[PDB]
RNA sequence: GGUGUCUUGGAGUGCUGAUCGGACACC
């Protein structure tokens, strides 16, 4: 059902917290 | 909130995208 809204593309978390 | 789609530097320890949350059209 939900594919698309729980798999993303690419995009790096830069350590933010 | 749900369904389809996309999200960002929207969140998120994943060895960096799974899971979640919103928007848009429809309900």
């Amino acid at each position: 059902t939900r594919q698309a809204r729980r798999n993303r593309r690419r995009r790096w978390r830069e350590r933010q917290r």
